[PDB]
């Protein structure tokens, strides 16, 4: 019944059909991305509607489409013609990483590159990594993919282990023709193997680690209505999927005695970008947007219960559309679970003799994708005190090139004359927020020094300032560290017992932003990740920090043309976008498959509630 | 055997008996300090001498002493006269905190201020607290605690929430004389209780949380041996315990194959600082060097199974001394668990068809203390990949003022004509830092932009930099968040497979740190919180970075007295100084007791290893 509820298999195939007997899915056509509209701005909407919007791309050189579909009524509402050399190309096909390598095993530029080096054109992989935008005019208009080569030695070998320098190649895949292939010079193929199964490498296997058992013997403590509706512990949201984003949250809302209580109304990440630092020309085009190129939805992994998601687990298993319009299923893509989260609080007052804990525990949704050798893990955390949490986890296999001899300011060394280049992985959470309702505002909030003197003889006093972010124009924002800058989210109309406005407070963690020169390329396309903070009026279409379609789009779509429109976001339906990353050197220990390193944002009430809301957790 | 055992009753008891018979332990005498000595370097050394250090104080206005004993060879080795006037005065004992409410209530100063508030004095409770040094010329040389007032309006009421505002007492401990009472006016004593034990203010207890069963059917994973020897997962390191600091580490190292590689020689929380920033005269004052005046690990909590800590737990239950000498056990002060930690690694590889996940864990060793209206949890973690970290908890009670009717730009309003003034919690963690051997040297790492051109024509290119601190002069840092600033502590004379020096990196939260006026009293009495890194050259008697007695001490001593003999530090025995901490602005949800809020600081390897040390790790 509910508006937010997953999408079907039965609903994507009669997209299918709709679309087939509209004449739209002949058999030149590919689904490049499909996903189910939200409900529009309306708190009366009664009539459900389920709508898809769809981008149809055309193999055969045709313009591609944008056309939106009612399931409901069985109906195509439109059907828009793109031009991709001014709005730009549609995501990367499956389908067309496959074409880059058996393209270029008949090219006879690559194969006297690959003669010269002795290397078995059988045993070369190439990553078809998405173009960018850079000095080649003859790409405007085209689908290029990029290609950089690795040896694979046997069929279970890790190719990464040898790259293939020096060499690169650029393929237009709706033609198939190979337009340029590049080689600067020999480096030679790294030798060592990096195969962490196997047990010349990693030794014998621990026999130390005893088992942990996680149980809930009464099961969880969230119930699940309606296919992924959720309440936990005062939490109440639903838990969407769509194959660009990943795992999105709608109708965050927190039950404050009898009142329902919104906070966020849609969070997502919705964009991705890995920003390589290396000039070498070989690389020096390399960034992956890889929720706008790739789509990370639909690369999630099934996760294996108590390897992946340890504990009582409740899966969700989304389904998406092939690129014919036929319903796959991710078969448990998404993990549910709540955690012990330590102590809660805690007090033993020598007064009243009252000896007093409590303990803490967290909700966690969450999904893991694999694009190429990385793999990223996406969790959102709830706790008991109203804490609302992101959390990125990044793994997988370090990207890897040739070590120079005698070194490299943009390169670290892996082992011997392996190399890894410089990058960073910089994510942007995109938050409708909607504190006590719709009509919010933000506020940025530094930490004030005072001096030695009259009314502060002792020179201990220091204070905070607040200022009021009051149109698009100044709500584009740095971080702070040392003022301790956050952000608060109120709702000036909405006021606690003490009679101030309702709020929570952004805590960033406060690491680089894009460290590319501003007028580069990536730069202008990757703009969000250049600040920690944008602040905009809600529209319906402006979804994406980085516009619809961002492969091979020039640059400047998203946030730097939304906040030109210089609208009014003091009491308004405002969105917020926050920028943070890693920035990754590649150590030793990162070879050769890398531990976990994290990254994430957490929210915390400030004055929403009139007390602690935890005050009826009991002892157990 | 292990020379690093904790100290045994029998030790403490023996103690006792060598001062008693050296005539330093009459009637008179209370023992403020008493805590084992580490063994000074060299390998092997005296066969076997545990010291012990002692403070001890006079009740008849004699001058203290600091004892240095041989509990194997019963004999003093050194006995000194302290001036405390010139060098600060001891540690405030337990007992001087009972005596301030005593005196107060037969003092007709105190009983008018309170009669003129309407107050019974019998429900009036007086919170004792360190003095600090500030303008009144007869404090010095003289033991003083200051009062401030709460009214309890029945035995299990929560005093906290019925500040006595305006009103402030000086009290001399040792002469038993109130030496000033400062009124300043009448504030309303705030009505509303604080009692969240009380069912009319939790409302009924929620229902709704199913149990979370963490078990090890098979016990642990680590071994304990020597009482306080741990090995778990290639970690090895001795847990020692201090009244002054607390639980402190020992001989952290992590078996690499064939080798014990130590890392870190002794790692402990020095000091904690926390200042108010409230310029009230009533408050001003008020600075809490929670370690070096009150000894924390005093005040350590016993921790019960199933609520403090959860799971499969090891305790250790450490003994101190009480003012005369005997023995203490603090039963379970010291909680030992393993805990499940998510994802280790992960990749799925396309072309290899392999897919391979491993989960991490952690070690936890922590304790709980509790002074006054707070309470710290203090928890050091070691990791499967090598990571070091500490995390410190703050809960309990806000400390709290009336709310004036005017606002205030340094007071948090919690409840109707109730405040909490701004302050900090402030740490600083001393490593004495052991990389591969004692041969380190620091090196400050900044993230470094380039500009596009020559060699950068695409302007991507990002490098970084690192700066060796080679003298102690400049070898007191401040973070910088923006650019990526870490530090890295390195072996130069031990090198990687890939001949580069083993190093392990500091991450930073890069909080604020102090931010009272550089002229203040605290500025000069905590110039450790001021700066975030300082590194010096191992002393033996560079213990703590307030110096050795704290209370009452003006500045002198501490960090900037041991960096000003600028010794050399650029691959020597040095210990790494980290400043971290809390900014509280307390908020509504703080408000009566406090949900958990957290800060700490993480080590990684860095080329330490000669590849990812995980993997041996099974699947399970
Ligand atoms: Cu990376
Ligand atoms: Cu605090
Ligand atoms: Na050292």
């Amino acid at each position: 019944a509910s508006p937010f509820r997953l999408a079907s298999a039965g609903e994507i195939s009669e997209v299918q059909g709709i679309l087939r007997t509209a004449g739209l899915l002949g058999p030149e056509k590919r689904i490049a991305y499909l996903g189910v509209l939200d409900p529009a701005r309306g708190a009366g909407s009664e009539a459900e509607d389920r709508r898809f919007r769809v981008f149809i791309h055309d193999v055969s050189g045709a313009r591609p489409q944008e056309v939106t579909v009612s399931v409901t009524n069985g109906t195509v509402i439109s059907a828009v013609e793109l031009d991709t050399a001014a709005t730009g190309e549609l995501p990367v096909l499956e389908e067309e990483f496959e074409v880059v390598e058996q393209l270029l095993a008949t090219d006879e530029r690559w194969l006297k590159a690959l003669a010269a080096r002795n290397l078995d054109v059988s045993k070369v992989r190439v990553a078809p990594l998405s173009a960018g935008v850079f000095e080649y005019a003859e790409e405007r208009g085209r689908r290029i993919l990029r290609g950089l080569a690795f040896v694979q030695d046997f069929p279970e070998d890790s190719a990464w282990a040898h790259p293939v320098d020096g060499l690169v190649a650029y393929v237009d895949v709706v033609s198939k023709e190979v337009t340029r292939v590049i080689d600067t010079g020999v480096f030679p193929v790294p030798a060592e193997h990096g195969n962490y199964t196997d047990p010349e490498l990693t030794g014998p296997l621990r026999t130390t680690q005893k088992p942990i058992s996680i149980t809930q013997p009464e099961g969880p403590s969230f119930t699940v209505t309606g296919g992924n509706h959720i309440e936990w512990e005062k939490w109440s949201l639903d838990v969407g999927f769509d194959v660009r984003e990943g795992v999105v949250l709608h109708n965050i809302a927190f039950r404050d005695g009898d009142r329902l209580r919104p906070i966020i109304n849609r969070a997502s990440i919705a964009e991705m970008v890995v920003p390589y630092g290396d000039p070498s020309p070989i690389r020096s085009w390399q960034n992956y947007f890889d929720t706008g190129e790739y789509l990370v939805g639909q690369y999630a992994n099934s996760l294996e219960l108590g390897c992946d998601c340890l504990g009582d687990i409740t899966y969700l298993s989304p389904v998406i559309s092939d690129a014919f319009g036929n319903p796959r299923e991710i078969r448990n893509g998404i993990c549910m679970h709540e955690e012990d989260w330590g102590i809660l609080a805690k007090h033993s007052d020598l007064w009243s003799g009252i000896n007093y804990t409590r303990r803490n525990r967290r909700m966690v949704i969450s999904f893991f994708t694999t694009i190429g050798n990385y793999d990223y893990g996406f969790y959102w955390y709830l706790y008991l005190d109203g804490t609302i949490e992101f959390e990125a986890k990044a793994t997988g296999v370090v990207f890897t090139s040739a070590f120079p001899e005698g070194g490299s300011d943009n390169i670290s060394q892996l082992a011997p004359g392996l190399g890894a280049p410089f990058h960073q992985h910089i994510f942007s959470a995109r938050l409708d927020m909607a504190i006590d309702g719709f009509t919010n505002r933000v506020e940025e909030e530094d930490v004030v020094r005072q001096t030695m003197g009259p009314g502060n003889e002792r020179g201990n006093a220091f204070s905070r300032k607040r200022t009021v972010l009051t149109r698009e124009s100044e709500a584009v924002r740095e971080a702070d560290a040392r003022t301790g800058r956050t952000w608060i989210i109120s709702n000036p109309e909405s006021k606690n017992r003490l009679n101030e406005p309702v709020g929570y407070k952004l805590h960033a963690h406060n690491q680089p932003t894009l460290l590319a020169d501003p007028g580069s390329s990536i730069a202008r396309r990757a703009a969000f990740a250049t600040k920690d903070l944008w602040v905009t009026r809600y529209a319906d279409d402006e979804r994406y920090p980085t516009g619809d379609f961002v492969n091979q789009h020039s640059g400047g779509a998203g946030l730097p043309s939304y906040i030109a429109q210089d609208r009014d976001i003091d009491g308004q339906d405002i969105v917020v976008w926050h920028t943070f990353g890693l920035t990754h050197f590649p150590r030793v220990e990162d070879w050769p498959i890398m531990p976990v390193d994290t990254v994430g944002f957490k929210l915390r009430p400030e004055g929403f509630f009139d007390r602690s809301p935890v005050l009826d957790v009991p002892a157990n």
